[PDB]
C-alpha cells in the first residue's frame, strides 16, 4: 500500500477572498492535508505551495510555501469518503493534518489596481522518515536523490483552488446649472445637454454621456486604486447657454477632485477609510 495525500484549500471558510481589501497586508490559506495509508508512529514530512494557477509547479513562482513534520496519531484519524475509497481502496487509513499558506497582498497585486479574478491553487508533497534531512518552515530537504512517496500537484484540482476576487468603485455624476437667462440662451433651460466623457485610467474604459441639469450617471465596475479624468464638452454648454461657463467640480465624504483646465477633473476611486463609491458633481456656472 503506497500512500497518498490530498489537499482543500480555503480562506476564512470560503473558496474566495476580497484580494481588494486594503486593511489586510496578507491572507492565509488554510491547507487541510488529508494523508491516505500513512501509519501511525511515523514521522512525515509535508510541504505546501501557493501559486496562480496559469505558473502552478514552477519554480521560482510560488507566492506561497509551508514545512512541517508530523507524527501521525490515531487522533488525527478521520472517516474515509467515498472518493477517497474508490480512489485508495475500500479499506483506506485516512488521517488529517493543517497547515498554513500565507501570502503579502502585495505579492498578489504587485501594488497596481487588480482588473479581474486572480485563479490560485495549493500543491502538496509527502515525504516518508528518514527520506528527508531538513525541513524548515517552508521546504523540505531530501537525503541523497530522494522524493516524496506522494504528491497533490494538479493546478485544476477544484478542492485546492482558491479564488483572489476583486472588488470594485464606481464614479457617479450629477450636473448642476448655476447663472442660465433665457435672455442668452439658444435651447430651453431643461432641455440644455452636457455632454461628458469620463475614462478610468488603468481599467482603459471610456464612458461618453450626455447628462441634463440635474440628472445623474454612474461609471460601475472600476478598479479599486483607478483613477477617472472627467472631460465637459464647454463650448458645447456655452452655445446652448448663450454664456461662458466657468465648470466648478466638487465631490461628497471628502473625496479630492483636481481641476487644472476648465471643463477637465481627475478623481481617485477606492482612494484610513477608502470611498469606493464617489460621487461627483459638476456646477455649470454661467455669467456675461
Amino acid at each position: 500500500k503506497k500512500p497518498g495525500v490530498g489537499t482543500y484549500a480555503t480562506v476564512d471558510k470560503l473558496k474566495a477572498f476580497d484580494v481588494t481589501d486594503g486593511k489586510k497586508d496578507a491572507f492565509t490559506i488554510k491547507d487541510t492535508v488529508r494523508l491516505y495509508n500513512v501509519e501511525e508512529g511515523k514521522t512525515y514530512a509535508i510541504a505546501g505551495q501557493l501559486y496562480e494557477q496559469s505558473v502552478a509547479g514552477d519554480e521560482g513562482s510560488a507566492l506561497a510555501k509551508a514545512a512541517t513534520t508530523v507524527k501521525v496519531t490515531a487522533s488525527m484519524a478521520k472517516p474515509a469518503t467515498e472518493v477517497e475509497k474508490t480512489k485508495y481502496g475500500e479499506d483506506v487509513k485516512v488521517y488529517e493534518t493543517e497547515m498554513d499558506l500565507t501570502v503579502k497582498r502585495e505579492d498578489l497585486t504587485k501594488n497596481q489596481v487588480v482588473k479581474d479574478d486572480i485563479a490560485l491553487v495549493v500543491y502538496e508533497q509527502l515525504w516518508a522518515e528518514g527520506t528527508y534531512e531538513k525541513v524548515n518552515d517552508t521546504e523540505v530537504t531530501p537525503k541523497g536523490k530522494s522524493e516524496p512517496v506522494a504528491k497533490h500537484n494538479d493546478p485544476q484540482s477544484s478542492s485546492q483552488s482558491i479564488t483572489a476576487e476583486p472588488q470594485f468603485g464606481s464614479l457617479k455624476l450629477t450636473k448642476t446649472v448655476t447663472g442660465w437667462e433665457d435672455a442668452f440662451a439658444k435651447v430651453a433651460r431643461p432641455e440644455a445637454s452636457y455632454k461628458f466623457t469620463v475614462k478610468c485610467v488603468q481599467k482603459g474604459s471610456v464612458d461618453e454621456f450626455t447628462l441634463k441639469e440635474g440628472e445623474e450617471k454612474t461609471v460601475e465596475g472600476i478598479p479599486l486604486g483607478d483613477t477617472c479624468t472627467i472631460s465637459e464638452d464647454v463650448q458645447g454648454a456655452v452655445n446652448q447657454a448663450g454664456l461662458k461657463d466657468t465648470v466648478k467640480f466638487t465631490a461628497v465624504n471628502g473625496v479630492t477632485v483636481d481641476s487644472q483646465v476648465n471643463g477637465e477633473a481627475v478623481v481617485k476611486i477606492g482612494g484610513s477609510d477608502t470611498v469606493a463609491n464617489v460621487e461627483v458633481t459638476a456646477e455649470n456656472s454661467f455669467s456675461y
